């Protein structure tokens, strides 16, 4: 992927690690499902 | 989000599903670490 979008993804992950709120929306269900497919659990 | 960036993230997840090796690089270590923090593991 292009380096700017990677930087945006780093910023997104940094946000989620401090406040995973956005992940609990319907918009982000696909992302939760992907994490779950890898054996993870999105925390509260 | 920017709906366009949600779209890009969906496309990125699709790409990673199709070819998990995209996540194996040092550039993507931050993403592996995030997944591991949630108890998952990126596929081989």
């Amino acid at each position: 992927m292009d380096p700017r979008k990677v930087s945006e993804l780093r910023a997104f992950v940094k946000m989620c690690r401090q406040d995973p709120s956005v992940l609990h929306t319907e918009e982000m269900r696909f992302l939760r499902e992907w994490v779950e497919s890898m054996g993870g659990k999105v925390p509260p």
